[PDB]
């Protein structure tokens, strides 16, 4: 009741790993290869790499589509490393697979209110480089923060706002 799946008498698939900064960059440019072929990246857990050929969408030419991939792929490892050393494995099959969606489900932490409303639109019209703050926030901070007014912008009625400079030191 959480999945929808979907049974392919025939696809084609393939594994990668190279195998911080250096990860990111293969990664980018083997996406980039990714759009460019027109293959879809199945997302996996822990740094390997999956690409699909013939799913969602049938190819007459699955299995060669992907074995082109799998070739600039390498050209790609190839050179672009750490010193001057990339180690790639890359393993291709063609056959049946299940392919859909799975409805998982997360949870994370939300905030509403017009506080949220007011600091969107600071933020949206904030000047470049600046903090933009409203008249509630200029009360608590002026004490301790030294801050200088901005003036009166029409906020999505017309408000008062204070650029925050720094502290007090």
């Amino acid at each position: 009741r959480n999945i929808i799946a979907d049974k392919y008498d025939e696809a084609s698939v393939l594994f990668a790993d190279i195998v911080v900064r250096f990860l990111d960059r293969l990664y980018s440019a083997f996406d980039e290869l990714v759009d460019q072929h027109g293959l879809e990246k199945i997302k996996v857990s822990g740094d390997s790499y999956m690409v699909v050929s013939g799913v969602p969408r049938p190819r007459p030419d699955h299995t060669q589509a992907l074995a082109d991939f799998a070739l600039d792929m390498t050209n790609v490892a190839a050179q672009l490393d750490p010193r001057g050393n990339v180690p790639l494995r890359v393993g291709l099959a063609t056959g049946p697979v299940v392919a859909g969606v799975v409805g998982s489900r997360r949870f994370f932490y939300d905030v509403w209110g017009d506080a949220v409303n007011v600091a969107s639109r600071m933020e949206s019209t904030d000047s470049v480089g600046q903090i933009q703050v409203p008249d509630e926030v200029y009360e608590r901070l002026k004490d301790d923060f030294v801050l200088r007014e901005r003036g009166h912008i029409n906020v999505k009625g017309v408000m008062r706002t204070w650029y925050l400079i720094g502290r007090k030191v």
